[PDB]
């Protein structure tokens, strides 16, 4: 498989042209669009990368084009841990999407955060707020392939199963790529010497759910997450045989690039994924 990585929340873990460059990513979350819905302008933080303002953020548009001609796919992510992003309805749902399509897509905007460049898909990373209208968000999003140009479909839920916030819209079966986060989760994480609880939640995503392929979800290093960290060693020796096995695997996920770079997780993994 492949591994998807998320950029843009830490200004030090260098320019997406580098992330990308590095050929050990398939996958680009850009993150996040943490605030938009309940008539809010929508706005995207990528922590001290650049200041969104004035254009300043359009420059990511030349590290968006380095990876696609690299095949990597791009994505946008909405949510994250931290924002007020929601949907107050359905015709929310639909302003939402039609933003998302003029400013990051294939759409027209004379003000697109960053820049001219088309990303691949949408990243649904919904952890708090509304549980109502992803759904209808994701339908309204894929709606728009339907004009030439597929629009990707991607989602991080948690790994306990259902997720309270996206189990509608994973059930539409429009999602290409799922990786679900086996972290900050004490039920369906990595403890010491037992693995039982992630498998256990990975054989539940992965015969409960439509989508293209799954992906496990993991935190670079253990300053990445407040738990659920996997040594490479124990996540290559005895989770990956067995997660491997299923015909909906895709690969791993990581949060995040920063990260990943300190501690040199994917480095140490990538052949085995
Ligand atoms: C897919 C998913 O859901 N992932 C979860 C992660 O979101 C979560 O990790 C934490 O994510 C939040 C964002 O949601 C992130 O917060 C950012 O923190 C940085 C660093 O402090 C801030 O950057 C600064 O911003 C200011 C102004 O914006 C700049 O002036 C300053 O220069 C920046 N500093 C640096 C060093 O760049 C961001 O502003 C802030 N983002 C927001 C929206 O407020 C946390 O840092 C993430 N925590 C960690 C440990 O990475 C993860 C937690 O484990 O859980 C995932 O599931």
């Amino acid at each position: 498989g492949g591994i998807a990585i998320y950029w843009g929340q830490n200004g030090n873990e260098g320019t997406l042209t580098q992330t990308c460059s590095t050929r050990k990513y398939s996958y680009v979350n850009i993150a996040f669009l943490n605030k938009f819905g309940n008539g809010q302008t929508p706005q995207i933080n990528l922590a001290g990368h650049c200041n969104p303002a004035a254009g300043g953020c359009t420059i990511v548009s030349n590290g968006i084009r380095s990876c696609q001609i690299q095949g990597i796919k791009v994505m946008l992510s909405l949510g994250g841990g931290i924002g007020s992003y929601t949907l107050a309805s359905q015709a929310d749902a639909k302003n939402v999407a039609d933003y998302l399509w003029n400013n990051f897509l294939g759409g027209k905007s004379s003000s697109r955060p960053l820049g001219d460049a088309v990303l691949d898909g949408i990243d649904f990373a919904i952890a708090h707020g509304s549980t109502l209208y992803w759904d209808d968000l994701a339908r309204y999003l894929s709606a728009y392939s339907k004009q030439g140009k597929k629009v990707y479909l991607t989602a991080a839920p948690q790994c306990p199963f259902p997720d309270r916030y996206l189990g509608t819209a994973l059930n539409t079966g429009l999602f290409d790529y799922v990786w679900v986060q086996f972290f900050n989760n004490p039920p369906c994480q990595y403890s010491s010497g037992n693995i039982n609880n992630i498998i256990n939640s990975w054989n539940r995503w992965t015969t409960s759910i439509n989508a293209g392929k799954i992906f496990l979800g993991l935190p670079a290093a253990p300053e990445a997450a407040g738990s659920g960290y996997v040594p490479p060693d124990v996540l290559i020796s005895r989770i990956l045989p067995e997660i491997k096995k299923s015909p909906k695997y895709g690969g791993v996920m990581l949060w995040s690039k920063f990260y990943d770079d300190k501690n040199g997780y994917s480095s140490s993994i990538l052949d085995s994924v």
